[PDB]
């Protein structure tokens, strides 16, 4: 779509991350309601246009598992990324309201994430690079979609508490789409237990549900300690095994997207009848 600053009317604020703010907006010429992300950057015209050009690939993304893109442009010190408005927000904010997300929901999320990453790899040769609950969006039609993947290397460079980065990435060695699987595994543990799971919950913390760690200490924990795991009574063995295969520290032994698609947890989840829309609407108070 052709998009420019004066096309838009602000409706409300959707949220803010470290270096961006997202607004629900009306696109007057089309009538479309969008989510417009504004990334404030101080960069010269050559860099701005390289970011915008790199983002044009997003017009080619078309999947039920990937948030739709309408367009990108630069205005007043900010790159705008206009995308599909997801009325359920992110799984991060869903997690806050829900406390914990149950296994059968997380099964539908797992399927959507695997298929989204498969689509990005197979059709666009893109790894995601930033899988985490805040980058998985949901809506009241019960859809689950990935956003904020690294289509633009220049946007990544111009922008550079919780870390979702795999051991291999944190140690500065080789990484691939396998590092996204790690991020998914960790995201799933977080949502399953209701807390970012590094360091592991002990005895009395698991009891209640069923000092914080500095960034350098956290990173060295991820690289050197055994991977997080689900508690073993409350979740099915298939779910525990699924998460375990995602969180293998050696990326060559960690399951890949093709193996996950065929995992027992995934086969079972795919056959289950889960009214996700109904669950979502009542947990966050939508219509
Ligand atoms: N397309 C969308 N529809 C609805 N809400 C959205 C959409 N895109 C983003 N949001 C909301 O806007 C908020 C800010 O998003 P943003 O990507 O800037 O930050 P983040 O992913 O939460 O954090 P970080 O900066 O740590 O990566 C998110 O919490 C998300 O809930
Ligand atoms: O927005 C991104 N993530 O970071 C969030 C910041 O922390 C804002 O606070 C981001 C980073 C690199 C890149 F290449 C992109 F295309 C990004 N955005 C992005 C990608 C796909 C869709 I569909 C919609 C989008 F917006
Ligand atoms: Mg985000």
């Amino acid at each position: 779509m052709e998009l420019k600053d004066d096309d838009f009317e602000k409706i409300s604020e959707l949220g803010a991350g470290n270096g961006g703010v997202v607004f629900k907006v009306s696109h007057k010429p089309s009538g479309l309601v969008m989510a417009r992300k504004l990334i404030h950057l101080e960069i010269k015209p050559a860099i701005r246009n390289q970011i915008i050009r790199e983002l044009q690939v997003l017009h080619e993304c078309n999947s039920p598992y990937i948030v739709g893109f309408y367009g990108a442009f630069y205005s007043d010190g900010e790159i705008s990324i206009c995308m599909e408005h997801m009325d359920g927000g992110s799984l991060d904010q869903v997690l806050k309201k829900a406390g914990r997300i149950p296994e059968q929901i997380l099964g539908k999320v797992s399927i959507a994430v695997i298929k989204g990453l498969t689509y990005l790899r197979e059709k666009h040769k893109i790894m995601h690079r930033d899988v985490k609950p805040s980058n998985i969006l949901v809506n009241s039609r019960g859809e689950i979609k990935l956003c904020d993947f690294g289509v633009s290397g220049q946007l990544i460079d111009s922008m550079a508490t919780r870390s979702y980065m795999s051991p291999e990435r944190l140690q500065g060695t080789h990484y691939s789409v396998q590092s996204d699987i790690w991020s998914m595994g960790l995201s799933l543990v977080e949502m399953a237990v209701g807390r970012y799971p590094i360091p592991p919950p002990d005895a009395k913390e698991l009891e209640l549900m069923f000092p914080p760690m500095a960034i350098f200490e956290l990173l060295d924990y991820i690289v050197n300690e055994p991977p997080p795991k689900l508690p073993s009574g409350v979740f099915s063995l298939e779910f525990q095994d699924f998460v375990n295969k995602c969180l293998i520290k050696n990326p060559a032994e960690r399951a890949d997207l093709k193996q996950l698609m065929v995992h027992a947890f995934i086969k079972r989840s795919d056959a289950e009848e889960v009214d996700f829309a109904g669950w979502l609407c009542s947990t966050i108070g939508l219509n």
